[PDB]
């Protein structure tokens, strides 16, 4: 079982590596239609991707420039766009603006009118003098942009075979919800193809399978005689399951995890030199404490950031994520200055100072110096056990 | 004691969620209100929210330009904005400019013009034109610009029940009070509500007396034999008087205090499996004499932050508290290279150089080996103790 | 051997700060030149450096201005440049542009139309309305403008010696091959020379061979009697193939690495002092166990690299070498908020963080006190062997 | 010698701080009014603090747009400036604009014409058609415009007593020396007072003269009997000294090195407690060792330096001081991953990547892991000592 792991270990090395390659330019292609839809049809589109919302209107001006701009752009997507794109399809071709509002209350009703390019290549401005262009901004809700694009690959066509389309459904939003003074604008896209080997992975399949079934051999050896194996089965079982995902993303997780337990299974097959043995029985023999010790400082852990949200939240901080990425990162060095930057509130300023110097200090010397008392008394007794 | 104490965990940390998401939510709508006015009423204030004053004019037209700009935006509030917002009430509405001077000296006078919406809305400008716009740049010591809005918020009527409205106070200020050719400009807006369940909180409130009841018997039972229970009473106090000021913030930090060491309580009850009680055992005998070599190491870094912020004040360090957390993230690795990039002065350059690399050097060797060294002599006698 | 070592010490040292010292001046001249190119020929070139690509286009109306803006840049390069630049050589002056553009399907043919200065300086600009610009942006691939700047090199008559000039070959391409409606611009530029002491070279060579022969004497004196003098001959054989490759980058990289490995001998010839002594004999007994367990963290790094490209590939992450880069950086504390930050997708985002908090937590912790408790267990056996 | 030396910690820290507060007013109305100098004379000066130069001029347009900007702006600066500036003193007023060019070859010769203000106020701008504005920029060297300012300060007199006045030089120079295509630009301004308490410094001065011959009766006490006391005197001879150069900045340096070993000093004080005996006799005992361990990690610091810097020079890396912080901050790891993302050269990309992977290995593990495992000796040892 040496040829067979190694096997392994190669064939579904060169699988993900031509997997991700495939997704990582089958991406690459729908990010760069939507930077190049957000650049055309968003008015003032900097360049700088700012947020998921591109950028943010403040005045109830840009409101309709932002709007009368991108139908305007959506008329002459000819001459402006320089990829291949063309209008698409409500079976119609054209926009659909829906925008929402309350009633003069309660109900948020909603007013939504189809625009025909016959309407819009007319060309006076009609539609733009019409009275659904009217916006009532106390009790405007949000205003939707919504349209159809289809578009060519042509980098498939370049130094490939020929055969690709898409079809884009974009909807440009003006999402003014937090009634505040702030219209934020997104622009969502979808994508998704129409008309206009598995020798591999069928390979990696039956050397899996044969790995499983050798393996389930071994298991039932040890079985009848009274764990590696077990995660050469779990290597085993997530590189089928990923082929099956990729012959009919999920796939790209089991892919993923799948090669990571191949490397680990590769750091098992180094343990035949005996300093690797020592490694690998100082990782194995110090793993529970370690545990216990991160489950405990997990908790001190949750109670910081419990705090550090429900006081420096509007000071920093939003959702618990956030917060306990920032406490993470604060642990691990990085973005510590930036934290007692964007703090100025005296008491609370005082706090927040007390706060960040407890947390810094107490986990960085009473848990990073904990966890290293750990794993050298497990070295010093797995050397005193090979002595 | 085991169920009214898990109660205790969840039913605060329920409370802590739902206290800071309603906090959320209302300080979003402030910061959201006030970057909208920032967007309204500074003249070129480019969304970059640069520091506490939004922009700085550096010659003497762009100030005429703000403040003619600031009154303009006020007059056309109606149109340009995109809030609900509206006039408000010196029991009037319209502006107030107040703008203060030097006597010719030493006493700062002040000259406070009042202005009716009735007096802007006036077809010609006339206001433009009076004296108490020209302004003595060798004299001038600020100019303030004051009016009230009310706006009420829609977010509140999305999806839940209705009523809310507010009031803001802006005082747009024009602060030359450092003579040296430089104009600050600030937006503090204030807001307060006018017009136009509790049965959780005394829930805890029942839940944290009757655990300090409880816990007070425990206290009296090892009194009259003869400490966790001091954290759990300390967590029944803080849980009750932040609930009795969320009844009638220091309430969030009481809060976040309280659930913070009810997850530290937490971390005592994983004691029960002996590991736990491995590392608890080493944090509570290692702790005094961590206190007491941070003690002596904040001595040291108190003379390396008045050596710091009396030299490399001027080419960097303003203030004490700026100081110390610089070298507090200089010490956890964070803004290390930023430090040396923003000093060019040989010998004083010389010696910002050493400085640095002693006093990095210094603490991070021969203070955090040091706190390894305590934690580690610390956790063997533990081991030896239970052996 | 004391003072020709001491003087191979200094002299390889002055060698190295001359040299590099020349190279900087000649580069800082290249990279001058490129970016006062970057900001002639390329439409609307900030300042801020961007990429490889110097900016992007995303519309078809700044294609346009782009190659008409570097076609009458060129034209006014007397005017409009502040260097000394003159027109050079197709062995003609004037432009060249090279477009490429498929076959109305397969073929990428191209179209390459010259244009003399002569053309340019006409008093109509009849070429901008020839049909060679005219654009397909359905079919178009690149357009490249290339043409030969000469300029003189004055500050090597500041303040010495007169003679130097220079040839430029720039080519301002249009690289839309991802068909994706965003066409990339490069400015490729060129540099060589063409007409309008040894003695310290010669003397290093002579101490290197002398030294050579003599730690050569040495080597066969240890031989015949039976490993730091092997890297004194190592240095002396990169001393002296640098020397040849001055003489007749590859030689930056062997001066480089030769003074690596002197400055290692001074830490040798440190070893007179006994505590010195304790500490290369502690890295020396410590470095093997140190480079196995290295080797397992390595490809446990692999498993974790594989894993993060093919899934955290879409979402931040593009070759194997970015993500090796910053799952280093991550390891060693920084770039740590900015992985959380570009990680918005419900289960991949679980997936990322379950990931990098593992990650994390496992390397920094069972990989740093493990190499810890390497070199305690190596230094304390080491200061056993000294008792 | 309890009260005089604790009186020395409050005075001298007193002293430091009255000091220290007093220079960042007067540096804060120096870079403010040199900030306030930038935004006016020099032409598109964004407010981003770019460099030591200001901006950078790429083409041969915008070189004269400066220079008039420059002259205009002198000329209307009354109008155009805030501060309280006014035209100051060639002893004349007016510009003295001197620029720089080569014969025709070897020679800079200079012409340098004045301009006093009645020939700038003339109703035509004769002066921007004589034959001085008109430059050669095939054999520019530089232009230099010069003038001088007077500014009275006021916030002196705001809150406090009257008398203060300044004198600026400005010299706005057009740096044109790598004949490179780009100009940069400079202002180099001045500032001198000119017209229009001691007791706590004497104080301090017997305070430290007294310890000073109290602390050497304590010395040749100890001396005929047979080093803290030694610090002790170092503090009174830098606190002296510093009070001196107060009297008639160096004197910062003084004052900032004698409080850091005033507080170092209340290190030892305290040391009555037995813990602290047992840190700071750790620090005593384990300080040399550490020292020699410095010394030989220098030395390969020193070899990595001259390596990366003459190599990875032209890829980042100019001067040996800047190399030298980069690589200890790579070290201490911040600015990690700025690092790779700066680097593309194949051969000399992979010589870059296992240059920075061996760099940080090699390093942290190695030597941080060495220094720990010196710390817990002595740590251990003198645990021993008191047992």
């Amino acid at each position: 079982k040496l040829g067979l792991q190694i096997l392994k270990i190669v064939m579904v090395t060169t699988q993900l590596v031509r997997f991700g390659l495939s997704n990582q330019l089958v991406v690459a292609f729908k990010e760069d239609n939507t930077v190049a839809f957000k650049h055309l049809f968003l008015k003032g589109f900097s360049g700088v991707d700012e947020d998921d919302y591109s950028c943010s209107i403040y005045t109830q001006e840009n409101t309709y420039e932002s709007i009368f701009f991108a139908i305007k752009q959506y008329r002459h997507l000819k001459n402006i766009s320089l990829a291949t794109l063309g209008y698409g399809e409500d079976n119609r071709t054209g926009l659909k603006v829906c925008k929402q509002h309350y009633k003069t209350d309660s109900d948020i009703e909603t007013d939504c009118i189809h625009l025909d390019l016959q309407v819009l290549t007319t060309e006076p401005e009609d539609w733009a003098q019409t009275s659904f262009f009217r916006l009532d901004f106390y009790r405007l809700v949000q205003v939707d942009i919504s349209f159809a694009l289809k578009g060519i690959d042509l980098q498939a066509v370049h130094s490939r075979e020929i055969p690709d389309c898409y079809l884009f459904q974009n909807t440009i939003t003006f999402d003014n919800t937090a009634h505040s003074g702030k219209i934020k604008i997104y622009l969502n896209s979808e994508a998704n193809i129409e008309e206009c080997l598995l020798v591999f992975d069928v390979f990696v399949i039956m050397i899996c399978l044969a790995s499983l079934i050798l393996c389930t051999r071994s298991i039932v050896l040890a079985l009848r005689l009274r764990g590696w194996y077990v995660l050469v089965t779990i290597s085993d079982l997530m590189t089928i399951i990923g082929s099956i995902l990729k012959m009919e993303d999920v796939c790209s997780i089991l892919l993923g995890t799948s090669t990571l337990f191949v490397w680990v299974g590769v750091i098992r097959y180094l343990g035949y030199f005996q300093t690797y043995n020592v490694l690998i029985l100082t990782m194995q023999a110090s793993l529970p404490k370690v545990l216990r010790f991160c489950a405990c400082a997990g908790m001190i852990y949750l109670g910081y950031t419990f705090c550090g949200w429900i006081v420096l939240g509007p000071y920093h901080f939003e959702n618990l994520n956030i917060v306990a990425e920032c406490l993470f990162s604060l642990v691990n060095g990085d973005d510590m200055f930036a934290t007692f930057a964007q703090i100025q509130s005296i008491l609370v300023w005082l706090f927040s100072r007390l706060y960040l110097y407890s947390f810094i200090s107490l986990f960085i010397y009473m848990v990073l110096s904990l966890f290293i008392a750990l794993i050298t008394d497990s070295y010093h007794t797995i050397k005193k056990y090979q002595q």
